[PDB]
């Protein structure tokens, strides 16, 4: 029951790949320790192949089937619509991988006759054939990290025409079903602020709280054919059009369960019998399967008054403590049950008794103080990876601007405000690119965002307090200082000085730019301004933001 | 403000010049119409002198300074390094013109004491003196053409010690800055396949596309002292070592802006006040200046959603059509603006509504079909000049093998595959010279290439489809057939017969030679082999191949 079989053919690149941090005139103003930053390339794909390849055994008991029956009962309340070819075309990112059949992402977006006709023929083939494995491309992802080197992650995706078909059959399912099936436990329905609110309230709701995060080792490779057929049975509980039922069955049999792996050069690399990392259902399938196995493992471990929070393969549980020793025994039982279900751990879970020490979705809750001095809970994370990626983005234009997604998601943080806002607004001003729309990712979906809209986006997502936070926690301050020293990032005095300069440059431009100066950089001045609601913030259509997860899902807005 | 002043001394040859096509026993197998092929010589240098000599007037408006301000802001993000003497020496072509100071290109390449000491003294002189015009040699280039006769082009170059110094000061600048300043518009960052992909993707991104190429008459002579000082100001925006700033200032003042012209015999020919065709900055300087004048002219003409593509003096513009009549008027304004900027046209530009009809870098996009029957865009050109040069190279060993550069650059074409590959592999087989490295030029830089490495080189540059193209366009077929009748080149049946013979000979040798037979000549057999990726192609280091243009730049890779 191997996750993969391989032919020995290489996972090849599409274009020239760089691994060493590129340097320009701006790099040193951010980070001095260049040798610590690297990008993964196809060269290390061979090592990832080794890591993702293993036998899966699955032993399913009554706790598993009981949870599954409950999930199916909730899924039966969902009604989902079939999207038209045109609606599905409009969800395609403009830089999405081109079809092998003579059309690209812009052709799909423009509803070009060639693309639309090819999609209709893929759709007809899905309804008529429910057996033939669909071809997929396997690529090494090019991602930036800080040392201590990891091999490249792999992306497995079907052709562009198939991806539009997945959206037609399943977009509405994957956007609606998880919140119905999992309720308050579905993490992707929350903005960072709402996630913090749910974690704090959950923690406070326990008499003696204990929390832990569970890291499954290579979650996608642990997903078996059973798990994928179980996910299909959940989707099939929905009230669906007969064409959607047929397309979902066909996509499950031909694509979701497994299929051949083709490199960028057209050679056969092997065969997948686990979750594809680049399909529409990657996020929803992972969340449901992680929730199903974890809920059943919570029952096997006899965890008391359990609240789970699930985002794909990322899981956090907050429950009633039975004291340190018994909590450790309970987590070993939880782990044994997850292993029997084919979700063994990477790092073994550790019980935590301080909410701030729980890391989930590489994030944690922390506390600061607003202008009035009130305690404010907010979401933060270790700044290492965001700062390493920012260094790369300082010297190279990338398809996804992580700095922009990071400011959006982590706007109240000491590091996003002091460093990211200051560094990138300085660059945008100098190039007169404040008004240029940039791509970024939020919960895996792609958004085109104008940096001038940032104050309004931040106010809508985090509130006005995000522009006034101070008196950060000692743990947070220590982590940020430690990261600046490790990467060779300049100290506060330098960032405060650059921020006053950036603020001054923005203020004189007036309009939206002055608003960026006034709101984003109020922390940098001696005589702070009275920050009041921005009128334009009401007009922003933020619907579709924080509804569901789409990592690997090829979704645009 | 004359481009040149002349004393009356003649532009003299360096060696024996042949004008008539040399004939050997192999000539007739390629071309029967011998009298149609000729090489230019110093005998026509006086005609070229008259063509290149004219007054330049320049009127610089707000659009020009607005574009220059933007280019400078992007140039300010560049960090460039000085090359060491050894790094600069290794970039010198082994057959590069010897120094008048008792050392040659091999002495430079070998880091010889005499060469290194003379280079150090030239470097010190550049730092100490920023006024004295640097001496240059003027020569009439010996180039092969097909009649309908052009006068010889002129090459102006400083001494070998100076050329090494230009590399130290400017190699990193000229290789990095253009792509930063011009982004996707910098043509030399693309392989032929990438150039076609950029042109088709640009053409498809417009609702109603319109395109044109712009031909400046004698571009080098149109370049003024202002243009050259403006290029220097762009280079000076970089983050540079102060020693590099001084050497760049010195080279601009003493060489780039102008200087005395000396013939091969040591006589003063005159004085240049325009672009030197044989300096390191010729390509980068022409590209920046053409991009600057054209971007400013696009604004004066009110061209909508402009995408430019620039390679030295060669320019392509693709924009949003405003209707036929508006498009033609817009081109007239564009021309008037280019003229005011001292870049008047040779041929008046013409609006095109078919991508295939746009000719730029003497090339055009065309379409054929791969083995599957899929439409494939590829770069082609009129084969007259490539075939005339191939005839010359059949009877004479030349410093640059144009047949080889043409197979590399135009590998998917009907003419390079049927004629060039067949003819030259037949010659190499008969002489057992398949393994012998030959010099060719790619974007002006010199490369030593083994013909046995062609299948891997072609696969990497063009993909496997290059070995399977068929169903060429009627426009392409008739242009190739018309060229064969003009030159008296044998028909398809002859080339196909010869290719089966060449293919059979290669296959029997095994190894790299059989790969050549199998991939290059698969079009020649009835029962075609299904071609698959070559393992040696992955191991091929093609770094520095499609990074920048170096025409006249004395660069070796
Ligand atoms: C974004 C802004 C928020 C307020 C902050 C600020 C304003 C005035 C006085 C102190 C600070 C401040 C600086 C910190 C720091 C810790 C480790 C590394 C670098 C800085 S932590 C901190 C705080 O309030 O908790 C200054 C930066
Ligand atoms: C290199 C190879 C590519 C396939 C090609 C080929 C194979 C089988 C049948 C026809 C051809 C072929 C020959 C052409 C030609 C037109 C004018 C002058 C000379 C030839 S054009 C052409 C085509 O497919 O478009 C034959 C040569």
């Amino acid at each position: 029951h191997m996750s993969y079989t391989w032919t020995g053919a290489l996972i090849t690149p599409c274009a020239a790949e760089e691994s060493k941090l590129p340097i320009n005139a701006l790099s040193n103003s951010l980070l001095r320790h260049h040798n610590m930053v690297y990008a993964t390339t196809s060269r290390s794909a061979g090592l990832r192949q080794k890591k993702v390849t293993f036998d899966r055994l699955q032993v399913l008991d009554d706790h598993y089937r009981d949870v599954l029956k409950e999930m199916k009962a909730k899924a039966s309340t969902v009604k989902a619509k079939l999207l038209s070819v045109e609606e599905a075309c409009k969800l395609t990112p403009p830089h999405s991988a081109k079809s092998k059949f003579g059309y690209g992402a812009k052709d799909v977006r423009n509803l070009s006759s060639k693309a639309v006709n090819h999609i209709h023929s893929v759709w007809k083939d899905l309804l008529e054939d429910t057996v033939t494995p669909i071809d997929t491309t396997i690529m090494a992802k090019n991602e930036v990290f800080c040392v201590q080197r990891k091999p490249a992650r792999l992306i497995v995706f079907p052709d562009l025409g198939v991806r539009v078909c997945e959206k037609m059959a399943l977009y509405d399912v994957v956007s609606t079903l998880p919140q119905v099936v999992m309720g308050s436990s579905y993490g992707f329905q929350y903005s960072p602020g709402q996630r913090v609110e749910f974690l704090v309230n959950t923690w406070k709701s326990k008499k003696n709280p204990m929390g832990f995060s569970y890291d499954t080792r290579c979650f996608d490779s642990t997903v078996t054919e059973n798990d994928i057929r179980v996910e299909e049975s959940i989707y099939q509980c929905c009230d669906l059009a007969p064409e959607a039922r047929q397309a979902i069955k066909s996509l499950t049999e031909r694509l979701y369960i497994g299929g051949p792996l083709t490199n960028s050069k057209g050679q056969n690399c092997g065969y997948r019998r686990c979750r594809a990392s680049g399909v529409l259902t990657t996020s929803c399938g992972n969340t449901l399967t992680c929730y199903l196995k974890a809920s059943a493992a919570c029952r096997a471990a006899k965890l008391q008054d359990c609240t789970m929070l699930v985002n794909g393969d990322d899981l956090v549980v907050i429950c009633e403590s039975a004291g340190t020793q018994e909590d450790a025994a309970s987590l070993r039982v939880f782990t044994e049950a997850m292993t029997r279900y084919s979700a063994p751990p990477g790092d073994p879970p550790q019980p935590e008794y301080d909410l701030e020490l729980i890391t989930s979705c590489s994030s944690n809750v922390s506390v600061a103080h607003d202008a009035s001095g009130k305690r404010v809970y907010y979401l933060t994370r270790d700044p290492t990876t965001p700062l390493a990626r920012a260094a790369w983005e300082t010297a190279r234009h990338t398809p996804v601007n992580s700095w922009l997604g990071n400011i959006i998601m982590y706007a109240p943080t000491l590091w996003a405000r002091m460093i990211l806002m200051t560094h990138f607004f300085s660059i945008l001003l100098a190039q007169e690119q404040l008004e240029k729309a940039l791509d970024c990712q939020i919960y895996g979906a792609c958004y085109s965002i104008e940096p001038l809209d940032l104050p309004q986006i931040i106010e809508r997502l985090h509130g006005l307090s995000a522009f006034s936070l101070h008196s950060y926690s000692p743990g947070e301050i220590n982590r940020v200082a430690s990261c600046l020293r490790k990467l060779g990032v300049p100290p506060l005095r330098v960032w405060r000085h650059r921020a006053r300069s950036v603020r001054a440059r923005l203020l004189s431009q007036g309009g939206r730019a002055a608003t960026c100066g006034k709101y984003l950089f109020n922390w940098a001045v001696k005589t702070k301004l009275k920050l009041t609601p921005i009128p334009a913030a009401s007009r922003l259509d933020l619907s579709g933001w924080f509804v569901a997860g789409y990592s690997g899902g090829d979704i645009y807005h």
